[PDB]
């Protein structure tokens, strides 16, 4: 069960690195599948201080774009800092110029350290503000800054847009109060920038006139949009003034629990079903789908209302292992949960469980005040052991009935294993090596697969044990997480959050 | 996975039987352990109508006391109706005389003493019980009825549960509604003076009620060496109605309270004012409770929702055909085994945070600014309409203490159809099941030379009405892995039984 990290190697995840001038050849062990052709692109912090001025929070370091290229069984690695306003102005002024998530500078940040996604024929790196950064997926050059506020009424947008098979992009953002769903169309014949055709399609109400919830991701199915309103609130009174940073504006609402919300995607209409449950933080939706008259909502939850980001200051993450474990003792507990939301609410069933599906223990109780109280079916739960950074076979099973999810396992917040979960049987598979700290696993299907898990997962692994290559790209068979290959590099790679595989 | 019962054999669980004049010899297959010497005593309903007048609810049929005797590898079976007021008066008047849980009798208030639920020791005596103020002294050897005892003659309660805890010295603890609070009753071991320990009954501590005028239904409670745990659910008894109605008619569900959990210091006899709160569930059976550093570990068989589960347990529903049984259970609360963890040391400096600092659990307890402590469980077992119920452990040695194993009856849309074992630390399970076979609660008996917690057997009474077979049997499974050790078959039907005990001789 309990794996230990006394050597403290995970500190290398949070150590500054230098960008490269051109790609390095990675040394391959095992055999890279010959059908694997394209680029794994991932974003993370890469510079954790400017001179003698430190960044304090996990989400503050300057965005670094990484690329592993796969061709004919060979692999290269490359990385470049993203030339954001934050980064450029810091390099020019030799200090911290723009305030970051948890570091006040002594102007909204555009430090796009979180994810990269396609819009039309373009790729954008992002954080969670109004600024996204167009980047070149081949050379990793920075192209331009885009301000979503030039196009739509939001104050920010998540780093987790959903992307439909035709290239339509959906996202959600706070609007200072409601939450707006933005839709960006596929590239059209006119060839003009799809972002100039952005529109707000539906709006979700807020539980508190003046305190919107923090929102990190959302759910999408062919017919519905799902939004989970958590008790982690942004105190706008503090937000809109001023020595404050973003972290300083968050607070937890102790009494509201979680409110869940659905909208009809095609009719562009909020549905006034008052789904309610107990408090949790939520970062990542796993998948969402329709099953008879119900939505199945699979979530990576953190049990409690205290904001989990409070545990993610770099000083805490760089502590020695005994201290890391002790610091996490009172944190919210991670748990994968399936919630089931009834769409057809009959008053005649007031007082009863509406979840009549045969295959779940999730419940939904219709109350006399018309709230629908939910209880989850727990899919995975281990003590301070999170199944996080979830990924699925997204292109073919996103928004649809599915069986398999892949995740990064966090041990008291330290990433130390890769996991696969069968969401129907609760069976799990694990890949782990001592002193090895992987990243979010990304699934790539065999191009001719008919099965759900016929493919590989890719993860970037830091391995700072002194007799070893410092980092490598790991390739696992998706069926059972057995190792297929590694591509080793001779330089460190810091933590990365999210990314994508771009087939070529 | 989903096992089906199209033949409808479970209906035999709810079919009247005749008592026996003396014990029958049961036919043994396999090997009865030679160290197993004593009597399995169990209670259930055995007469489900009086003439043409039907009883309507699972908890209404007249109490039948069953006994399987084990000696030198041989087994006998015997049963006798308990001669309660309810039964005797019904036999005399040839009608339903006393109102039962879910059956109004038609012509002060005569409370039922139909002791169909359990049997337990007090001093050197054995009492059959239901959940009212009346318990019935019975002879564990002949199954004769000795006396009715009215607990109200001795202590201030309106009823007491069928699940008293019994300490190793014979001290009995129980809880009961007092019309409003909940009282813990303590009955001492038999003393030198030899007088009836019930005459020395006392109330040792009282739990407050969430609603001035509506006490919760209480079925069981938790006990450790130092604490008593009481779970106040949203299933309420509407006293306005209570004081053509039956008991079922007086229940209602409180939609907004959720579950309140309560602790008392057992040795100092005082209520602890920690406001533990969580989401709504029905609870019948505590599994086990224990102390772990500054926390209580509270393992429960829960039913997710506030609707009263007993609504699903009318005989007309339980006797339906299988497709209808499944359909009827679709909107019922879902069963789930949950571990709750209750912090005993509440520091204000931790307001807003999770107080459960133990290394081995995902249960949480959040201290709020209003001083409520909001709990979330660690789920130990969960299957769709598949309950791990009627839990039993190695009670004599692990009751109230750190433990690893529980045994249960598995309910499939309320139909008992399998026996289960759960490792509460690893969540591993083991299952025994045969087609068209409907078991009872499994009771654990330790091997005399046991080294480990699960060195022993479980005993269960199984109905097997498949037409090419003996109609019922006593099943013995090895507790290590639930593999079958023996059966003792009888040629007569045995209806459903709820609870019981093994009395070593
Ligand atoms: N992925 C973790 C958080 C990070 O993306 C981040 C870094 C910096 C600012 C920020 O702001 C989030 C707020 C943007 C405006 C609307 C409210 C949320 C969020
Ligand atoms: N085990 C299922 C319920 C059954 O024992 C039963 C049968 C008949 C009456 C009754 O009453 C419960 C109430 C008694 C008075 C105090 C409140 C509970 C309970
Ligand atoms: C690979 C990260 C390891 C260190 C931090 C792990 C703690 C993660 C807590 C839950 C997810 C937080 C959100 C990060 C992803 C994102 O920014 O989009
Ligand atoms: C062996 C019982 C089979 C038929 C009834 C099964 C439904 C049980 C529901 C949960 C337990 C309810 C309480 C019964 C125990 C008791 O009366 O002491
Ligand atoms: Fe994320
Ligand atoms: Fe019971």
């Amino acid at each position: 069960s309990q794996v230990e990290h006394p050597a403290g190697g995970y500190k290398k995840l949070f150590e500054t690195v230098e960008e490269l001038s051109s790609p390095l050849t990675a040394h391959v062990t095992g055999r890279i599948p010959l059908w694997l052709t394209g680029s794994l692109l991932r974003c993370g912090p890469g510079l954790f201080e400017v001179g003698s001025e430190p960044f304090y929070h996990l989400f503050d370091g300057q965005a670094l774009l990484h690329k592993f290229d796969f061709k004919e069984g060979h692999v290269t690695y490359h990385r470049r800092f993203i030339r954001t306003d934050a980064y450029v102005r810091a390099m020019t002024e030799k200090r911290i110029v723009i305030t970051e998530f948890g570091t006040c500078a002594f102007e909204v940040t555009d430090n796009a350290l979180v994810n990269i996604y396609p819009v039309g024929e373009d790729y954008y790196a992002c954080t969670e503000t109004n600024f996204i950064t167009k980047v070149n997926p081949e050379t990793l050059e920075t192209i331009k800054q885009v301000d979503l506020c030039n196009y739509v009424s939001v104050n920010g947008a998540t780093a987790h847009p959903h992307i439909e098979n035709d290239g339509t992009v959906y996202n959600i953002g706070n609007c200072f109060i409601a939450y707006n769903i933005v839709k960006i169309p596929p590239l059209q014949a006119d060839k003009e920038d799809p972002i100039s055709k952005s529109e707000i399609v539906v709006q979700f109400p807020c539980s508190d006139r003046f305190k919107p919830s923090y929102v990190h991701s959302f759910g999408l199915t062919p017919n519905y949009i799902v939004f989970v309103e958590t008790p982690v609130k942004i105190n706008l009174f503090k937000f809109l003034s001023s020595g404050a940073n973003y972290m300083d504006c968050f607070e937890s609402n102790e009494t509201m629990g979680v409110w869940l919300h659905i909208a009809d995607k095609k009719r562009k209409k909020y549905i006034n079903n008052k789904y309610r449950t107990s408090p949790f933080n939520l970062f990542h939706h796993i998948n969402t789908y329709e099953d008879h008259e119900f939505l199945i909502v699979d979530l990576c939850c953190w049990k409690g209302f205290e904001f989990v980001y409070n545990y993610l200051y770099l000083a805490n993450l760089r502590e020695n292992w005994e201290e890391v474990k002790k610091n996490a003792r009172k944190a919210p507990q991670p748990e994968v949960r399936r919630y089931v939301l009834p769409l057809n609410i009959d008053k005649a069933d007031t007082g009863k469980n509406l979840v009549t599906l045969p295959n779940t223990t999730a419940t939904a109780i219709l109350c006399s005040d018309e709230t629908i109280w939910l209880e989850p079916e727990v899919l995975f739960s281990g003590p301070r052991q999170a199944f996080e950074f979830p990924q699925i076979n997204y292109q073919k099973y996103g928004g649809k009935p599915y069986t398999y999810a892949y995740g990064l396992g966090l041990n008291h917040f330290v990433p130390d294993r890769l996991c696969k979960l069968n969401v129907k049987t609760k069976e799990t598979w694990v890949w782990q090596e001592p002193d090895s700290y992987p990243s979010e696993p990304i699934f790539v299907s065999h191009p001719d697969a008919l099965e759900e898990d016929d493919g590989v997962v890719l993860s970037v692994v830091v391995s700072p044990g002194a007799g070893q290559k410092p980092a490598y790209l790991l390739i696992l068979n998706a069926k059972d997480l057995s190792e297929v290959a590694r591509a080793e590099v001779e330089i460190n790679i810091p933590v990365t959050f999210h990314g994508l595989f771009k087939k070529s």
